[PDB]
């Protein structure tokens, strides 16, 4: 596939610092090269230069609203640019708050997009329902059209325009959802597969249902927002808010291998990789390595193998 | 749900000491509080004061028959009391021999009860078939009506009255069964899902079948006897007789989440947690933490989330 | 079952030394005894004395062709001998290149054999498609009749005669396949279940399909070539070429428990156990222990339990 890489070293969506190093470590793991090593046409748009906003006091409980809203605004423009270039945007990021800009920018060029959100969390708290005030746990609330009237005017998000309906998104991996978030899930009728459903159906049926649900009516561009804490912390420990009982490495690759095969992936986010939270240098590489494997699968790397259009035996 | 907590610091059902500390560590992990943190009405009946029986020589091969039979006799009375109070009995115990008193006491108030036994073992050896002489591996034999004639009069169990039929129990997680125990399984036609069946069907079908098998004919109270060594030792290492290839954390929560949803749980045992067998302080917390998570799920904690009967967006 | 044990301390099929110690460590783990401990008739044919071939320069890129071809030639004769004795051959080996002799010798006595290859790799590279030159990654190419014309005359393999068709083999566990190997898979129409398929279908359906595919038409002897790197390295780390995202311990036992139940197993290989590659003494025992468990299951050891044809309650 044709890829448009976007580095988003941002962390203000949550407390822990180290997430802005995600692009750095992921690139240094040889992600660009390894992608090119496949049948991929890769163009790096570099790391977005997120200007420092020293003056950014809390909006009620919401922390760093201006810094977050600005970073997402910038990322949205860069993402829309890449799509206009006919490339799949690959956002190497910091915290998941960036999803607001990523999905917004993508929807400008492809308003008919469907979203698959792999995460241990729903990140659908509103500025009013959140108890942490961390914006990486509210991105989805800003994008949903149905919640357009329940979201206050938070400094930094004047540019935001809800671009998706509760029916154009599917969650996979949920295992830590706030009461307010669960209320929204049930109220808006959002389709989700928490770890309970994965256990019940198996990752195979979960993906069949997911794609069927999003592509049943008609084929449409797919945006995959992958939070690394969606996978079990035995695989991606270096992350801000880990939760045990997560998706396995295998299930992670299965999800992505399936998305790739649809031939409809046009947007991807690899989020929450925080190198500073690895208790050992090995937990860091284990997290980065896993994050790269997930990425490579999104672009064709298959476990059963891959081969060029030629006669290898001749 | 309405809960009746019963502490059973007993260990004489097996060799290793540390199991009598199960109640202590589980309560200190904040189990009562966390249960109350949910929509639970909790009443603690304290830790049963199991008097010391200095004179208790072996009955043939069976060890500490009087101490075990007495502890179970006491627990049975305390359990029957809690049920008469309209509460779900939660037995925080030491070794699994206590299951004899727990299930006996429960059946006095609800003779139509069905049992789900999550364990790496069948614990169905008779005083005559056992090779270890440890009573935590014989509880089921004392409760089965069909085996009423194959169980000798063991000092301390004169009060025992077989209260369940081979058809009112389902095993889940089996992976270490003695030849004599397997003979009983096949002879009495007991329904079981060893790790082989879990692998073949998936934990989802296993629970569908289990509940269908026990609640198909009619709805009836459910007694869940959960031995922590039923889960893989990578999750609950601090336990007396661990066996690799066990149920996963996820499968563990799935089982319990499903039991809860039946709305028929009225008896629960969380057994074999031995803090003294953790090779590290972390193996201890990992075991206790997992044991608490299992418990919380039995009373409503859902991975997809929970919310109060109110409008969170207002 | 009646077993014929064959030790094959060979390593020249790949770079790392320690694999020739496989027989040693496996026997010292009490494999013979434990097999006898079951309803097994065991006869040890000892460890094959593989003479040293000092003069063995590479054939193009292929390393140690004479040493490998000779060891396999010897093993083939020893294996054919054991089958003529009406025993199931159990090859405790070094590297997987020995599969060439094992399967060849087995097919001489049972030309209608079907093969199940559990491995992270397809080991189907030809001397011409291989990029490593390591023969433990080419065994299958030497045995397939369809590739008879694409295999050059490599010093040491004049005795070889392709003995199986692409349709008499099923792969399980694939997750690291070379482009040339994948081309062969798709071209010859070989049946396989990579980790992608295991994830999609579940190990239960995978085995149903495997056996159905190999025994559907008619019942025929089964040859199981089990490479320990087929299982996840968290279970068998002491091995030459480990790959993450492998089969679980449970899935490993499930596969073998199912093979056993067919009552058609007549050939078995337990390969790639390299004690020298364990980073700790525990990784070594974990690998050997797992390798023994796999073996025991092939000969009857069931997780649900086993019992003699007698009345245990009497
Ligand atoms: N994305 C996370 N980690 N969410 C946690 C919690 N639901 C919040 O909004 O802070
Ligand atoms: N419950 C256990 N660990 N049972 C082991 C063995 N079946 C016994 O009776 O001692
Ligand atoms: N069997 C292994 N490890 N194969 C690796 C690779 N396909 C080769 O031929 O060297
Ligand atoms: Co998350
Ligand atoms: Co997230
Ligand atoms: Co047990
Ligand atoms: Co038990
Ligand atoms: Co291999
Ligand atoms: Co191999």
């Amino acid at each position: 596939r044709t890829i448009g890489i976007i580095g988003a070293p941002f962390s203000k969506g949550q407390p822990r610092g180290g997430v802005e190093e995600g692009p750095t470590v992921l690139r240094k793991a040889g992600l660009l090269e390894k992608l090119k090593e496949q049948e991929c046409d890769v163009k790096d748009y570099g790391d977005l230069p997120f200007a420092d906003i020293p003056n950014d006091s809390p909006f009620q409980i919401v922390k760093n609203p201006r810094s977050v809203g600005k970073a997402s605004e910038q990322l949205a423009g860069k993402v829309a640019e890449v799509k206009k270039n006919g490339r799949i945007s690959l956002v190497l990021g910091g915290d998941h708050s960036l999803a607001i800009g990523s999905i917004s920018g993508h929807a400008r060029v492809h308003p008919d997009l469907g979203v698959i959100w792999v995460d241990a969390h729903t990140d659908i708290n509103t500025p009013l329902t959140t108890t942490s005030g961390n914006l990486h746990g509210q991105p989805v609330s800003f994008l949903l059209k149905e919640l357009k009237g329940k979201i206050p005017d938070v400094p930094g998000f004047s540019w935001v325009t809800p671009c998706i309906s509760a029916k154009d998104i599917v969650y996979i991996g949920l295992r830590d959802v706030d009461p307010g978030e669960h209320y929204i899930l049930k109220t808006l009728g959002i389709k989700y597969f928490s770890m309970t459903e994965v256990d019940r159906l198996g990752i195979g049926k979960v993906m069949e249902e997911t794609l069927s649900y999003l592509l049943g009516r008609k084929k449409r561009p797919i945006h995959l927002s992958f939070d690394v804490d969606g996978l079990d912390p035995s695989f991606t420990p270096a992350t801000g808010t880990p939760v045990v009982g997560g998706l396995t490495y295998r299930e992670g690759l299965y999800i992505t291998e399936e998305i790739y095969k649809t031939g409809l992936l046009s947007g991807l986010d690899i989020m929450e990789v925080n190198p500073s939270l690895g208790k050992t240098p090995e937990e860091v590489t284990r997290t980065v390595n896993t994050a790269v494997a997930i990425t490579l699968a999104c672009f064709g790397l298959a476990r059963e193998g891959n081969h060029k259009p030629i006669d290898y035996l001749n």
